[PDB]
């Protein structure tokens, strides 16, 4: 197994492309941190399933915007199962509107979770990683399509990306891995339909089309990849 | 003829550096500049005299982009100055680095509300004056290319301004209003290069990377801006021009 | 001030089109112009006429990039019209479309010898003269952004341009020679916008600011990157399509 | 194992990349085409090393349409089928812009693109739902070094064409990715000199080793890369 042995933290893992990484990890062996910030009981369900199949894993409930639950969920890896050897960030919220409709609380609560909770969870967790260490940053394919309408989604985005890049060179020296995964839209209407249309692979994406991904950057087939966004979206980008 | 003669242009962040040189250079082709300043107040008087005195129409306006009041009010004052606004340049920006151990809220908040909000917010109100032909140059930076150590904060902005500008350009163009960002290497103080002088250990490393042998000054950036704002760019939008002498 | 005031050019398939219009305009800026055409001598000969009749300088010659002593002669003209030379704009190119099933060599070598080795043999002639200052702009195509099918050959000279012009911007950077692209979309005839194919209609319907692009919209940038506005860039590579990308 | 009961070809596998491309793909129950320009031998131990596996050397050289065609007919002749292509061969030459000449442009070009062409037009008419092509490209197509003009240009034209027939076989379901490769060791001071100018340079502390490269062929050939065409992977330890 790719992982065995090791420890892994997914945030945002109740539910859709969170929870199918956390399940794919802990299928190469990986012992799996499963943060929620909504629903507890699919976080549990997500627990119960990698347990059940003879896996480690543990639910644990935070906001990763809040410096103290960022910090509460990697002491959980740790006090758990005792080291930490990959972060999958993946608490992310999107929330459209055109320029004339942009708030200042649409600003912010994008930017606190998608961009500050990435920064947090990768603080709190740099303490306890080091050589071999994979951080897999889920972003968008948003940073290739930039689509109308996304000013605050796809900054956020964009400054996932460009984070990726600087703390691949900045911890590369303690051979610590940073990459991104740019999801396309994912399926867990009008859009459904116009998105499938630009789509060359001819249908839409699942969670797994995303989890097969993070378990591949997560193991030492990606050894020497770090500061790449691998656009995940059937073709389009 | 004048480039942007009968022109009306904001430059934010304008009392030094990059964001006065471009106000300057704007004014050399014919455009009036309201030239936004943070906090001195005295760079920008500077800026505006040095615009006046070579014959071009300028004026001074402080406020802080982040807040909503002050973005519409730097708006309002060229269109009650000028009657108009073709061109806006959101070049309002601050820096910090730090390394991710070091990383606080203040350090995060502070840089994201100035260069990422502050763009939004000025730009919201500065669309409702704009029409065909009018022009938004972004002043993002060449970290969104190299991102280098103890940046995370820094080009995590420039990356969302990257991305804000593809986003306005694509939102904005059956408007044909034009959205596009410069991304400029270090700049240094200008007469550098005349006088010789390498700086700092971080000047000797980013000239040691730039293929044409010096570091950029603002002049350097405020031509590229004066091209964006014009009709010689009229088929470009959504585009990032990296300004650093072949660094990326 | 003109802006190229006794620079002198060297456009590479310059009797229509894009290479046309960018000699014209280089002219407007006060650049002698050499205007290469492969084929149509007269292409060149009226572009000449009109660059004289607006009071600039410009001459014609005719010649195949793809030819070694062809792209020597090209170089050499300018030097003896005019002593100098300081921007060199590479724009002859071909195209032609074709699924991979279609592929021929024939299909794959015209495009290549053209696009790339032309490119190539000409900048190599031109170095020879080109010192602090000098600016190359490679004509590339948005087509190394956007990838279409059926246009594995074409792109893929285009995607060698893109970067030729970084290995030559970092190569010829310390001699203060710049060298950058442009990555034009679909450009049409001059005037279809003013007056109102399927293909045409797609490429519209996807296009931003709502209209195909003429000579005129390449010309421009192409003079800014020629002069010293732009001073500060090298092996940059700018999409020119009305915003698809 | 992730490929059980498909084919594939590799193209200049006798040494490198190639050869641990290979053996990689053929570990995850794939059986494998080695195609050699020159080095038998190489090819011959290659399909030795093989042999919990399946494998057939062959002789051939990419920029000739016959060896393509033969290459690709090997596979369906040896085994029945074809799902994986990898576009490995590659020659390198370098040379500032004063010293490149038309056999430098052309060798280079005829190998590292019309090959990556040829090969490819072979291959399609045997490729169904769920296939993978694999270029390998290079770094330079980000870094684009002095000095390497035309060896770069081949790999931007390769980073297109991967892009093209992405969304060209798209609707045959046929994926077709690049691998960007940096500097992998598998001479004298320029070597050395080398090597230790692209250490420095490389976030992840050391020279590239080609189990790096085979292990990215592995993934972009399987399933797991399902959800992912027309992209181009660079594996240099950092380096862009
Ligand atoms: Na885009
Ligand atoms: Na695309
Ligand atoms: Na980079
Ligand atoms: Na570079
Ligand atoms: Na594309
Ligand atoms: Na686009
Ligand atoms: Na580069
Ligand atoms: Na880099």
């Amino acid at each position: 197994s790719k992982l065995a042995g090791k420890v892994a933290i997914v945030t945002g893992a109740s539910k859709g492309i969170g929870a199918a990484i956390a399940k794919a990890l802990a299928d190469e062996g990986a012992a799996v941190v499963v943060n929620y910030a909504s629903s507890k009981a699919g976080a549990d369900a997500v627990v119960s399933a990698i347990t059940e199949a003879g896996g480690r894993a543990v639910a644990v409930g935070g906001d990763v915007s809040k410096a103290a639950d960022a910090q509460r969920i990697v002491d959980t890896a740790i006090e758990t199962y005792g080291r930490l050897d990959v972060l999958v960030n993946n608490s992310g919220v999107y929330e459209f509107a055109p320029i004339e409709a942009i708030t200042e609380e649409h600003y912010r609560r994008q930017f606190d979770t998608n961009v500050f909770g990435v920064l947090l969870t990768t603080q709190a967790a740099v303490k306890h990683l080091g050589e071999g260490a994979s951080i897999i940053n889920i972003s968008s394919v948003v940073t290739s399509i930039t689509p109308p309408a996304s000013a605050v989604y796809s900054g956020t985005k964009g400054a996932v990306d460009a984070i990726t890049g600087v703390l691949a060179l900045e911890l590369g020296p303690r051979k610590i891995r940073v990459n991104a995964i740019n999801p396309g839209m994912i399926v867990t209407s009008d859009l459904e339909a116009q998105v499938l249309g630009q789509t060359p692979l001819g249908r839409l994406g699942e969670p797994n089309d995303i989890a097969s991904v993070a378990v591949f950057l997560a193991s030492d087939d990606a050894r020497w990849m770090t500061g790449e966004h691998l656009v995940v979206s059937g073709g389009l980008n």
